[PDB]
């Protein structure tokens, strides 16, 4: 806690261990949380990383993993447990979400096609599943959607 | 989870067990994450909460117990592991941090006195503590500090 863990040289933060000694390109658990540090030993704020494992990770300002809902840059995320960035459907609470499957952002007033290819799910403005949607048709074909 | 979880009517949310029931005036876990519900069943989201055990706790709109740092209303709280809000000196990486003992809201750009009421810490105006802060002193008497 002093030669000992969060190091700070200007640049970026580095921590130091008893000794192992400086994380590097790798992910730590300090203190309960879970961080990135670079190639040189930095930790990652505010950023996102495409590990190793497929997968996409974000970390705030303040280095920590995401971890659930996450707003960045005014799209929302879900983050799994684990902080991999989920893509497809995701439940919570008494409703459903759809986040892109491509860029991972949540998707709101849109239609979404069926996985068999089949039918169709709806997602309001706020991103939530619609249980019940309901259509009018006018003569042109024109649908209006709620 | 559709007679069975989280329920929604209009008013809040509310949960339901296969058999206890629905959480009143306590705590619950579900899914990992720490709720709190009121006299009437209902989720508190984005309120402030004064347990019975004396800790102030927040939940955000979401209804998540915080933990950690958040800022809420534009002001800076430390919130330990168990989500009880923290008072006092704080350690957070490479620096101490200061939160009121009475709001619990980070203090910066001020003189703290020392715990045997002997000397002083100055935070800055980010609220770290300065380990070596450095004083002028004019004619008439007044202090920079930096
Ligand atoms: C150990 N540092 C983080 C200071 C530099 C690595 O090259
Ligand atoms: C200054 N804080 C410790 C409050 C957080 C910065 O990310
Ligand atoms: C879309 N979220 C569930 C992340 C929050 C809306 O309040
Ligand atoms: C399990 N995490 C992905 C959170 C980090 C270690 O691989
Ligand atoms: C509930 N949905 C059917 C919308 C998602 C599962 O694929
Ligand atoms: C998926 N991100 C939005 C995180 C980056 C682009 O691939
Ligand atoms: C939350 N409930 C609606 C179930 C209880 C109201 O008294
Ligand atoms: C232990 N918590 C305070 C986190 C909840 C139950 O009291
Ligand atoms: C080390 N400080 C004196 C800053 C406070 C610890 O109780
Ligand atoms: C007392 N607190 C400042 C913690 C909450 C605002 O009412």
């Amino acid at each position: 806690s002093a030669a000992t863990g969060w190091q700070k040289n200007g640049t970026g933060y580095w921590y130091v261990h008893s000794d192992g000694s400086y994380p590097k390109d790798k992910f730590e658990k300090i203190n309960g949380t879970w961080y990135y540090f670079d190639g040189s030993g930095y930790m990652l704020s505010d950023r996102w990383k495409k590990h190793t494992d497929g997968n996409w990770y974000y970390f705030d300002q303040s280095g920590e993993m995401a971890t659930g809902w996450k707003k960045i840059a005014d799209k929302w995320y879900y983050f799994d447990v684990e902080g991999a960035m989920k893509t497809g459907w995701v439940k919570y609470k008494d409703t459903w979400y759809y986040l892109d499957a491509k860029e991972g952002a949540m998707v709101s007033n849109a239609f979404i096609q069926s996985a068999d290819g089949t039918g169709w799910y709806y997602l309001k403005p706020d991103g939530t599943l619609a249980d019940k949607p309901e259509f009018t048709v006018e003569p042109d074909g024109l649908i209006t959607v709620k």
